């Protein structure tokens, strides 16, 4: 069995299977374990900090996005204020009859088109933009939170690793004490010594004691850091499945308002064409001639 | 027995008889004008046609104006179109990776796309509504005052025929002072110088009548065709308003017409955003970033 950076994977000779945690799924918690080098000489990071990374680019794409809704509302209040502008435009106003009528509603219609762009540009706002924005407000303190918890609990282990070496070298080192003792008792021997083969054989007795305890509470505070590295990853590819499926939710939002926008839009020529076909230049000949003639006989000669 | 206002001559202000409407029931502009119309003050008292060639113009005046605002329009759209480009072409929350992230890119394009749209319809507006307001009857300015010297000659025409018969009724009436006064000096102290003198100044009586013939003849003349004339050349402007109209109109439906395919096109922009966010997995995308990025495969044992 090896052992690197203070953890213990077993070693690259007979290994059993190794059944995968969650299976197909590629679970958080099955492919980040051993750490990985900076490809330079330094920078050799947690088999895990990569994990914090993707969290934290994600809840940045997130803010990019909504900037880029931002952009787009900016984009479409313009074009509703200079539809609004022109609607209200003072041409060709002394057009008279249903012919006038019909223009003046084109006038309108511009209007209503415009109010239509910027009560799309609000939902906008409303319904993509902030939700975007305002989701998980502080996550980037959540998560490096959650870090510090893990690197804690890789201090702990470290820790329990030294405390294995001095106290393995403790064993081995006094283990020359029993070696010593029947090596160096074969000129001396019998007499008072009731120390060399009594006392000084437990620095290789006692210290069995020390590696015992210190294995003990190393392998113990490891598979501490391993459970809540487990459960507190499942915990991020969570969140994560969770920002994907509500970014598609309100990206389809966005396609939604979109359409039901254009889906208006299209709407306002309706009562245009409508005063359009009530449009009779017969009617409006009448309507001038009766408000402008003068006279209605027709001259004589003389006398 | 007849009046005569403005050198014209109606049948007085009596029971005229019914007086057959030229084309009746339709207005028209050979019917309902003949008497001249004073500027509502005291001057300047103007032609009863004037104000057909003043609608005809006013006409062709709306249409500039109506060009101008589509104009505008096409300008707002130029723009509109401009600005969905650059946003098409921005850079945020580009680092997406995954289907979200073509997802994403998808909806970055769609601007690009919608974009086009708008700018197709700002160009079909130049095209099929603008352009075509300006350009009719190009030069409509010439035809009409080409068209008022016409009217205005003929009725200048005229009133000089009546001012020649005028100052020759005085003629008639002035050589029969001449006569009542010479033969009442016959009636006195009748002689021959005072004899031949009624012969002379009673003879001049005669020729002041042939004279007054021919004078009035020919007003009543040089007026049916004042009148000919206004009738056919009114109705030439009745056409040509008319046409106006329906031209107007017809562009006019137009401009809705582009308006909604325009409007039905940009709603058809989001089908590849759509498509696309319906192809949004998470765990699919959790297997592409794990892969590239695993690097623990093998989990901690103890010691």
């Amino acid at each position: 069995t090896i052992t690197i950076n203070c953890v213990t994977f077993p070693h690259p000779d007979t290994m059993p299977e190794q059944q995968l945690l969650k299976p197909t799924e590629w679970s958080y918690c099955d492919y980040f374990w051993a750490d990985k080098k900076d490809p330079q000489g330094n920078g050799t990071v947690a088999g895990f900090e990569l994990l914090l990374q993707k969290q934290l680019k994600g809840k940045q794409m997130q803010k990019e996005m909504s900037e880029f809704i931002r952009e787009r509302i900016k984009i479409e209040e313009e074009y509703a204020k200079n539809l609004a502008k022109l609607s209200q435009n003072s041409l060709a106003a002394q057009e008279e009859g249903s012919l006038g009528e019909a223009w003046a509603q084109v006038k309108k219609s511009l209007a209503d088109e415009a109010e239509v762009h910027l009560k799309f540009s609000a939902k906008l706002h409303s319904e993509v933009e902030k939700p975007l924005m305002n989701f998980r407000e502080n996550f980037k303190k959540d998560m490096k939170k959650c870090d510090h918890h893990i690197a804690d609990l890789r201090k702990q282990l470290a820790s329990r690793y030294a405390s294995v070496e001095k106290a393995r070298k403790a064993l081995t080192e006094r283990q020359k004490d029993l070696e010593m003792k029947t090596q160096q008792l074969e000129i001396k021997l019998s007499n008072k010594t009731e120390e060399d083969i009594k006392k000084a054989r437990r620095k290789s007795t006692q210290a069995g004691d020390d590696l015992m305890r210190c294995v003990d509470l190393y392998n113990q505070a490891q598979s501490k850091w391993f459970e809540e590295m487990v459960t507190t990853t499942l915990e991020l590819e969570r969140l994560e499945v969770e920002r994907v499926e509500m970014i598609r939710q309100h990206l389809c939002q966005y396609t939604q308002l979109r359409h039901e926008t254009d889906m208006f839009n299209q709407s306002t020529v309706e009562p245009v064409d409508q005063l359009l076909r009530k449009v009779d230049p017969a009617k409006d000949r009448e309507l001038w001639v009766r408000e402008h003639k003068t006279g209605n006989i027709r001259p004589v000669d003389m006398e």
